[PDB]
């Protein structure tokens, strides 16, 4: 199907604009969410896991709300980490922090909320079985836990101010920030009900994709520099090129291995802007 | 079923000691998790649940994940309530608090990690049909979320250090405190698939244990029940949501041995 980038934003947006009920109790949690929840971004993880779903000849409004969800991890995800005791952020993206702009209480419980929210939209999905209902949360669960994404901010925390090797640094990576993309893709192929061969193909993409994400930013942050512990510090900036490109091409040769009843068009679109620059 | 307290406590105790296992990423989280787990208690949530199933002429052992589960959603807003920005709690019943080992921010992600592997734990259960796990997952997470534990800690901090009134005070216990309990029976009488009038009546039996637990608080203690009341005004309440409990458990269907549920009141009224 024809489904423009901007256009499922736009849905995205709208959809999470809307995703909490104002308070019922009288506080400031549900505004505190809300902004968090609102401080717009680039949506990929929710946009990926709704491309996926087209590309495999299914309704792509069946993963709406694990997509929802699947943002809201990130949210929460990103309103901890920038905490004081954390990375200690007062700004992203020219905007305030959720912590400063409500105190660090708020924002603590502002995240908890939204990672307890993430699972209630899912189990509450009534365009799912209950079968793919499970699913889903279990591999959110796996992705967003202590061996994923909350597992690779604690090896990153640890990891700050020394000098850790490239399996270190993959780990990292892998974790913190492939798991939900994997999961993207991957709770897509589950809601499709595609065969086990297909999943193996839509892994290993998922995978390279997540770790393209990273050394292209990398990359940029040096190629910035170069205009008047990380890939470039470690391989240099040839090296990590070359880690990019192995990456991409990875990623590229998997897609071409998927059976072809599926148009892989837009995974293919989103390889090449996690490519560009 | 002959279920004594404290072996039901020691069993809860072993399986939660066993809970999470050791990591690939060699980081402190799975000790930071595990240290905060064994910090041990009362473990009221997990035995109300299973003790329930058991009065519900259910195999208790059905619900021992989602007692672990309810365990570790206890255990995380521990972690995170002693947390400097909020209660600033340095020591738990003679233990150093979890960040005063570990550092806030493994603290954070300790806590963080714990909500997220009580869903994995409730999502793996394979005792449980697909349709139950959902029902419970559900409850759990409305009981733990913006209107359930988590907004009632919002309205709490929200509260600090000033004087609230009665029907505030019972707002933030009924969500901080209450919609867990409430879980813990109400998530067994969906395991064991019993009636909407049992549900009705367990579901006011938990809530007016809960009450009853938190005027107990107060008054083992000598803002509260006794500071708003005066002593015989929150002995009163007390007494009152005690029998008003005990009184929901003689309505329920006498194919259901109630008997262990009494004995939870009746343990905690007396002290």
């Amino acid at each position: 199907t024809n489904l423009p980038m901007n256009k499922l934003i736009d849905e995205v947006n709208n959809e999470l604009s809307v995703a909490i009920n104002k308070s019922v109790m009288d506080t400031q949690l549900e505004e505190s969410m809300l902004y968090s929840l609102n401080a717009g971004g680039k949506r990929i993880r929710p946009v990926l896991l709704l491309l996926t779903l087209d590309s495999l000849n299914t309704e792509y409004e069946l993963g709406m709300k694990s997509a929802i969800a699947l943002e809201m991890i990130h949210t929460y995800s990103l309103i901890h980490d920038d905490l004081p005791a954390m990375d200690n952020d007062d700004y992203r993206r020219g905007k305030l922090t959720n912590h400063k702009v409500y105190g660090e209480w708020t924002a603590i419980l502002a995240g908890d909320a939204l990672l307890t929210k993430a699972f209630e939209l899912i189990s509450s999905d009534d365009r799912l079985t209950d079968e793919v209902k499970i699913k889903v949360l279990q591999r959110l669960s796996i992705a967003s836990g202590h061996v994923g994404m909350v597992g690779g901010q604690m090896l990153d925390m640890q990891s700050e101010g020394q000098p850790i090797d490239l399996e270190t640094l993959e780990m990292i990576h892998k974790t913190k920030t492939g798991a939900l993309l994997t999961f993207a893709v991957m709770s897509a192929a589950d809601i499709a009900n595609v065969d086990d061969t297909t999943k193996e193909h839509l892994e290993s993409y998922s995978y390279h994709l997540g770790m393209m994400f990273q050394i292209k930013d990398d990359l940029l942050d040096c190629y910035g520099d170069e205009a008047k512990s990380t890939y470039v510090s470690l391989l240099g900036k040839d090296g990590a090129e070359d880690k990019l490109t192995y990456h991409r091409d990875a990623a590229v040769d998997e897609l071409t291995q998927i059976d072809e009843q599926f148009n892989t068009k837009h995974l293919l679109e989103i390889v090449d802007l996690f490519y560009s620059r």
